[PDB]
């Protein structure tokens, strides 16, 4: 179930429903450029760096193929795909004309479609309250496409989509499946399931338009052909801490390191402009590309916005550990890791995938079954932030199976 | 499932973290209203019809209690559980003040959370670049809540939530389940399953915050309290639009009114500010107090956005349909049904559901079974609008069990 208009996943051509032939190209030209066809005026002359041009539509040719990426606000940004630019209404000269830019955004790269009828639509700049059409009404020649105010003997303004191009390569996302509990522990030489072994979940996940996809290998002009969306996926595993054998009654002490790395946040931001919020480990903050998309990233993602102004850091805790059983007892600590992966329209990954590893969340696996160790005391060493300062109250027991999540209950600040 | 920021689910009160006791209170008061703990100047006189006071906090008493309502640019409404009005930046006097007002909404009704840590946050006014706190730092005082620019002397504007209430009737909502098709026909006495009958599946559901839903039998003072969120459901069933025992060659003419009449679609707009666009029958259009919520409505009720500028119809279609075997033969015909129900926190339903009969979606139903009926020929008698005025190519072969959909090979224009 994509809940994503027919536009959003196909390529179309754009054309006056007037012209016999004639469809909106992509044109890398410079003010002073001339359209032969045209008669003079206004309409021969390129005012602009970059123009779209009324031309004669070639089949197969990517500069008259473009996507429209749906905005939270139900415009769209319309990328072709012949170099990923995307359509922007511009003034120059005192004219009103349509170009191609890079994706900023700006309120002049939205467009709204206004459907007329079924096959008819209108191509609207709702900020200039103008719609794109062919100058001085030439739709049989080759000329520039205007914005114009609706007059009476303004250019009719009605468009079609004259061709289709609907194997575009976009992704085959894959099927959410639940976060299960790891297995019981089979004997004292079982450390349970290392964190490369522990099988993900997959909470969530959505399309991300490639405009703003920082891929290191993929220029724009490839990624717009190649992966026009990527897939982020939202996973959860159970990440192992420490295992070790205590003798009874054995003190021991970890260094428990959680959080997420600075620079995994900057490659984070970099590669798609979002980054984990100090709030929580599923808490998204949005920079100014990716801030148009945000409602559907994070409906899609089974994501929350962020409310805070400083990003998910590393914290040292020392904790000691006490085996209050008369027995030799296996223990192996987890606590819950959430795993943001990026991939390609072919199933490639883009880098190697962001972990939160939240502290606030922790199971226990013993053997033999149904032990539990006792958590004598807990430190902060070192924190790379002051927003979550809080530790557990301690003495706390632990208990084999027994998953343990943070409350004002069982938690303190940390000179308490 | 429920992919809402916590402070969206529970009612909460507002208190700045240096008042040992006092919290954000819902006033009735006028212009000349005297706060009486207060030093003399602007903090002593009210200046705006409903200010905030720095008041007491009375465990269980709905002046004190707000629910934060999330917007898709992941700025909040915040509305209060004693009259569901909704909090408001306001100048009066040159003061900026907190005010409380009916949802409209505007720009000052929009507030951004700004978390400093785990427990402290300020409520900002983006529009103004002002934050909430207590007049002239009275934390401990009878005094207005005021909406200041940061400066050096400036009040602290730091707060945190004092209680909560958690138990605040969040609807259940449905499981979704996928639209079966229709059993086969037993007997010439099956007339097949009528409307009333036909099970209906649950592609989707929403939560729609009460603010703008027009509950014909309860008021806003009472919505807030028992229903604080309604549920729309988008279901789909098969719709039978008539039934009859055709003998050998016989020849019937039947009337097909299909769409959405145009009392339906003025009683949605009404209800909740959502209309059905021309455009489709799961195709939304949005007023001025749903926009707001627009993105999150679309992705949980797994409907599209519209981009038509006018409202889905009614049409009548002549069918003249011929039983082209040489047995007596029931027929029944049916075409996909969209309906939008809305029911209350309990279950309970608001009104008669808003049904679209999809004219383009079709079944047959038989018995015999594997008959075919010939749809010879189809007129539009009439039309409210000329959005789709599309028609079947006759004469076309309808079979028991073949869905038809309508495509650009079994349909034309009318008048062809």
């Amino acid at each position: 179930n994509l809940n994503l208009p027919e536009q959003s996943t196909r390529f179309q051509t754009i054309a006056s429903i007037h012209s016999n032939n004639c469809s909106f190209e992509i044109l890398n030209n410079d003010p002073g450029y001339i359209y032969g066809d045209s008669v003079d005026g206004e309409c021969r002359i390129a005012v602009a760096h970059r123009e779209l041009g009324n031309g004669l539509e070639r089949t197969g040719d990517d500069r008259f193929l473009f996507i429209f990426y749906a905005l939270d606000n139900n415009n769209f940004i319309i990328a072709n795909r012949h170099d990923g630019f995307v359509l922007q209404f511009l003034i120059a000269n005192g004219q009103g004309v349509i170009v191609s830019r890079e994706y900023q955004p700006n309120i002049h790269q939205e467009f709204t479609i206004q459907s007329i009828n079924s096959d008819t639509f209108r191509l609207h700049s709702r900020d200039t309250n103008t719609f794109a059409t062919v100058c001085w009404a030439q739709f049989n020649s080759w000329t520039k496409i205007v914005s114009r105010v609706d007059n009476p003997g303004a250019p009719n303004a009605n468009l079609k989509h004259r061709s289709l191009l609907t194997d575009i390569n976009m992704p085959q996302l894959p099927s959410l499946t639940p976060l299960q509990p790891l297995p019981r522990l089979t004997e004292l030489e079982d450390g349970g399931l290392s964190p490369a072994q522990a099988p993900r979940a997959i909470i969530g996940r959505t399309l991300i338009p490639c405009l703003f996809v920082n891929d290191p290998v993929l220029r724009l002009e490839n990624r717009i052909k190649q992966s026009p969306y990527y897939v982020l996926e939202h996973r959860q595993y159970w990440h192992r801490i420490w295992t070790d054998i205590f003798t009874a009654g054995e003190r021991r002490e970890y260094r428990e390191v959680t959080g997420i790395n600075n620079n995994a946040q900057n490659d984070m931001n970099k590669m798609i402009n979002i980054t984990i919020g100090a709030d929580g480990p599923n808490r998204l903050r949005f920079g100014n590309l990716s801030t148009p998309f945000r409602q559907q990233i994070i409906d899609n993602s089974n994501t929350l916005g962020s409310f805070a102004n400083t990003n998910y850091g590393t914290r040292t805790d020392i904790v000691n550990v006490f085996n209050s059983e008369f027995h030799q007892v296996r223990y192996a600590r987890f606590v819950k890791a959430y795993e943001y992966r990026l991939t390609r329209a072919d199933g490639s990954q883009v880098g190697t995938p962001w972990v939160v590893l939240d502290r606030k969340e922790m199971d226990l696996r013993t053997y033999p079954h149904n032990m539990a160790i006792t958590l004598e005391n807990v430190k902060i060493d070192n924190a790379d932030n002051s927003y979550d300062l809080s530790i557990w109250k301690t003495p706390l027991k632990l208990k084999d199976g027994k998953i343990i999540i943070e409350n004002h209950e069982n938690s303190k600040p940390y000179y308490n």
